[PDB]
């Protein structure tokens, strides 16, 4: 019997799918874990690790952040508003990787991966951080296809709290580069109604949200500095059996509570 899960349970079925969370408190080791190590679809949240992989690169050349990627329209992708706002005149790696993170902006996300030697080179990053789950296969947007049974794109719970920490609060990075992900991650626009909206407004968070939309597929994961407290890791994941299923942003904040709520 499992009786911490069970609030999980009741609301994956309500939900029409699958849930799967994992947290971590930080400063106790303490865990809640539900469907942590299953596999669901990325979507957008590998724009958090792309910008990592990126800073992780940043480290080695001098100015990298800081250089300016004159793109033409060739390069736009449906959803890049920083993108083609900035179309006329450019946008530095870190505006990019901002945009990325912030924004969702997959013309960014697209240059970014194409200097990191696409896919593969993300997938590459992560393994070297010890995370052997993570897989990205495909650009944007076909990897946002969230098919039932396909491990293209997708990583689990579990991993992506791991990486995250390690990011973020690790080691992984050195420490001016850790300090940069973290101040993207906390300047996202687009989570507002997930794990940000079940944590006291008083509390810092950085996260990263996804959204592939449909097999009612949506996620989120954040770092969150409860105010007195060690920092608590997160990562919320959902899916559904059919195409058109619909994602829940009220779904992923329930869970993210009860997260919380369970942990030591």
């Amino acid at each position: 019997t499992n009786l911490v899960a069970e609030p999980f349970a009741k609301l994956e079925q309500d939900f029409g799918g699958s849930i799967g969370v994992y947290a971590m408190d930080t400063g106790s080791g303490a865990t809640v874990s539900y469907r942590a190590e299953e596999r669901f679809p990325l979507c957008s949240s590998f724009k958090g690790f792309l910008a990592a992989a990126v800073l992780a690169r940043s480290q080695q050349q001098a100015g990298l952040l800081d250089t300016p990627i004159r793109y033409g329209k060739n390069a736009l992708v449906p959803w890049s508003p920083i993108s083609e706002k900035y179309l006329t005149t450019g946008m530095t790696v870190a505006e990019l990787s901002a945009a990325a993170v912030q924004y969702s902006d997959n013309a960014a996300a697209n240059l970014l991966l194409k200097e990191l030697g696409g896919p593969a080179g993300l997938t590459a990053f992560m393994r070297s951080i010890g995370d052997t789950t993570f897989r990205l296969d495909r650009w944007e947007l076909e990897l946002n296809s969230a098919i039932p049974g396909d491990a293209r794109d997708t990583s689990s719970p579990r991993a992506v709290t791991e990486s995250l920490q390690k990011l973020t609060l690790g080691s992984a990075l050195a420490a001016p580069q850790r300090q940069q992900f973290v101040d993207w991650l906390k300047g996202n626009t687009t989570g507002n109604h997930r794990i940000r909206a079940a944590v006291p407004a008083d509390w810092a968070v950085g996260d990263k949200t996804g959204t592939c939309g449909v097999y009612g597929t949506a996620n989120d994961y954040a770092v969150v500095w409860p105010t007195g407290r060690a920092p608590i890791v997160l990562a919320v994941y959902t899916r559904a059996p059919n195409k058109d299923d619909k994602h829940s942003e009220a779904v992923i904040a329930a869970a993210a509570r009860l997260a919380l709520e369970g942990l030591g």
